């Protein structure tokens, strides 16, 4: 619930990703929240991102965001993972806040 500490935790998916619209290693996170999975036209998404179906809702981003490879196996995102649901939490609302 706090988009002032979620932020902060963006700060470890900066160096992949922009809120400003533009793609780099990994698609533009602004407007994510709801949107379609591997919904953004133009990024070459893997195979199972691409096969997954669904939107990028706060529950499955939340799973997504603690590990990445148990929600989308095969998935060409390098994270370690956030391990405190507080982190997710608030970096759901920091990227609510950026929708
Ligand atoms: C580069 C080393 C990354 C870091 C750090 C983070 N992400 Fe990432 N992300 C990256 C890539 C290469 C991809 C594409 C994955 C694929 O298999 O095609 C992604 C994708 C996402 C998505 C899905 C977006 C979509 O349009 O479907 C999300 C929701 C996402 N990434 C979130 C995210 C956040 C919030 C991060 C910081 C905690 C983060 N990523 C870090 C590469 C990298």
């Amino acid at each position: 619930a706090d988009p002032a500490a979620g932020e902060k935790v963006f700060g470890k998916c900066k160096a992949c990703h922009k809120l400003d619209g533009n793609d780099g290693v990994g698609p533009h996170l602004n407007g994510v929240v709801g949107r379609t999975v591997a919904g953004v036209d133009g990024f070459n998404y893997s195979d199972p991102m691409k096969a997954h179906g669904g939107d990028w809702t706060p529950e499955a981003l939340q799973e997504f965001l603690t590990n990445p490879k148990a929600v989308v196996k095969g998935t060409k995102m390098a994270f370690a993972g956030l391990p405190k649901i507080e982190d997710r939490a608030n970096l759901i609302a920091y990227l609510e806040g950026q929708q």
